[PDB]
């Protein structure tokens, strides 16, 4: 059976939510000489990556198109930073930008585990997929609010 405009929607959205965790590493391997931060912007990369490929594949199975682009205030209630919040890390002093980065990123995994926190109740690979986000999303910010601490 194909899947439902409300999974599509899903993955579509979730794809975009998590290609914005690469824009918030990005200033992070450009500019920190934490090798903490660095080390923490360069796992998240590669967590979110995996399950990006794996969201690609799905939309490519379905024979779907990626999503339209989201909104700005729609992006924001799904708690992906602003145009701004991402140019910060890039334009305020380091110290600054590290702390930012983790309170915009801790944000942004708050929204992630929400969007998919009703997914759970699914196609059988929507809802292994689901519960693998909602994992690796907790066991991020956990990590991210320990490191917050520690600066
Ligand atoms: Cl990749």
């Amino acid at each position: 059976p194909p899947a439902t405009p409300q999974e599509v929607q899903f993955v579509q959205h979730m794809l975009q939510h998590h290609a914005q965790a690469l824009d918030l590493a990005a200033p992070m391997l450009e500019r920190s000489q934490q090798r903490t931060v660095r080390s923490l912007a360069l796992d998240i990369q590669l967590s979110q990556r995996e399950q990006m490929r794996q969201m690609e594949a799905m939309l490519g199975r379905w024979g779907q198109p990626p999503g339209e682009p989201i909104s700005p205030e729609h992006a924001r209630m799904m708690g992906m930073a602003s145009e701004a919040e991402v140019a910060g890390l890039s334009t305020l002093p380091v110290e600054q930008a590290e702390r930012q980065f983790l309170r915009l990123m801790i944000r942004h995994h708050q929204g992630a585990v929400a969007m998919t926190l009703p997914m759970l109740d699914a196609r059988p690979e929507v809802e292994r997929l689901a519960r693998q986000i909602v994992v690796t999303q907790r066991g991020e910010i956990r990590t991210m609010e320990g490191v917050l601490g520690r600066l």
